[PDB]
């Protein structure tokens, strides 16, 4: 409703995006499009900005003010630690060569 409350989920919205960025690009690491690249670009540009991303979001005291909002980024973040765990253990069974 309120606009800096309204800024939060704009922060969200795209933490979600990038939650199911986190999956998509994790989804591919050791696989077939396993690259450098990829991984570099996934903790040099995705995980560096989903988390940043919740910095932002957490930096809002909004969030802790609106419940449902607060479980909003919560569950992203939560999502996206899933991922970087999922995809990091990928990345170590399957390494690039």
């Amino acid at each position: 409703t309120n606009q800096k409350t309204k800024e939060l989920s704009n922060l969200i919205e795209t933490f979600a995006e990038q939650s199911r960025v986190l999956e998509k690009e994790c989804t591919k690491i050791g696989s077939k499009r396993d690259s450098k690249e990829l991984r570099y670009k996934i903790e040099t540009e995705l995980i560096p900005n989903c988390t940043s991303v919740r910095d932002k979001i957490e930096s809002n005291i909004l969030i802790h003010q609106n419940g449902k909002l607060s479980a909003d980024f919560k569950n992203l973040k939560t999502k996206y630690q899933s991922l970087q765990q999922s995809y990091n253990q990928r990345k170590s069974l399957f390494p690039l060569k």
